[PDB]
């Protein structure tokens, strides 16, 4: 098994049978989806030089599909997308020790769009560094000097944009920052607004590699907000929707993808308010 095809004139229904008996059917599907990649080793994310770039000893990329470096070693995957097979880089959320990596990986890599659903610290437990300036001053980082030229603030949400000088790049970093870590937003419709303006930028960013999207290990959050940027461009664009089959083929590329089945359940209840609003 491998994608669970869904009729949009079914999905309210089929939503409800999966939400009865205390979300059972739910429970077994996303069950299905445990196994789906256990076959790939991780031996590169294991070499003792790597350890320390690691932020989690037991998230590490696949080999199959790991974004190598121009030492070579960044704990990032290529993850597939409705479009094409490049079509994001899943990355953990930088160190001090690996932001130097991480916007080498960005430069290398041709991105132009970097989308980031964790903060920097939750409730004091560290997420993430602070791998940005924290206002107009330039920075190097390695052999790159970036300047932040804008920062807008939205309640739920911050877009910078970043002056990278390389070996002439505007990159806009999508800072959604109200999703708590191994949870869900408070609503759906934050979430889905936040895709829908994301995917507007990609959508002109005409010669852009690969969207970068991270988290903290770069699995939960990470994985729901791709698994959701997949499935709204299907409901513009289909008859169909496929939730089981975008997270199978997530998991295919990276551990854990969309990482607690609550994420699982809010990816159907976006659908479900998308269907009911239309
Ligand atoms: C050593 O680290 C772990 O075991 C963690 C988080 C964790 C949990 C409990 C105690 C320590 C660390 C790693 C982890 C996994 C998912 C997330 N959430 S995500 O940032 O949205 O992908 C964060 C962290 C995990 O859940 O692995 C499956």
């Amino acid at each position: 098994k491998t994608s669970c095809p869904i009729k949009i004139n079914q999905f309210e229904g089929h939503f409800m049978k999966l939400q009865a008996d205390s979300n059972y059917l739910l429970s077994k599907e996303y069950e299905e989806l445990k196994d789906v990649g256990r076959n790939q080793s991780c031996d590169i994310a294991l070499l003792p030089e790597n350890r320390g770039k690691n932020r989690y000893n037991n998230i590490l990329p696949y080999d199959a599909t790991r974004v190598k470096l121009s030492s070579d070693y960044i704990n990032a995957s290529y993850i597939p997308g409705n479009n094409f097979r490049r079509e994001y880089i899943v990355t953990q959320g930088p160190l001090p020790g690996t932001k130097d990596d991480f916007w080498k990986m960005v430069w290398e890599q041709n991105v132009h769009n970097i989308v980031m659903v964790t903060q920097c610290v939750e409730k004091g437990r560290v997420k993430c560094d602070h791998y940005w300036p924290a206002d107009q001053d330039s920075l190097y980082y390695g052999d790159l000097i970036l300047q932040m030229l804008s920062e807008s603030v939205l309640p739920e949400w911050t877009i910078r944009e970043f002056k990278i000088c390389g070996e002439h790049r505007l990159i806009r970093h999508f800072h959604y920052t109200v999703w708590p870590d191994h949870g869900v937003p408070e609503t759906t419709q934050s979430l889905i607004q936040f895709v829908r303006t994301v995917r507007d930028y990609i959508n002109r960013s005409p010669g852009a590699g690969p969207t970068v999207v991270h988290c903290s290990a770069g699995v939960g959050r990470t994985g729901t907000f791709i698994a959701l940027d997949r499935i709204l461009q299907q409901l513009d664009s289909k008859d169909s929707v496929d939730i089981y089959g975008a997270v199978h083929d997530l998991r295919l590329h990276r551990v854990h993808m969309v990482q607690t089945e609550c994420q699982y359940v809010y990816l159907h209840q976006c659908v479900r308010d998308v269907l009911r609003a239309r």
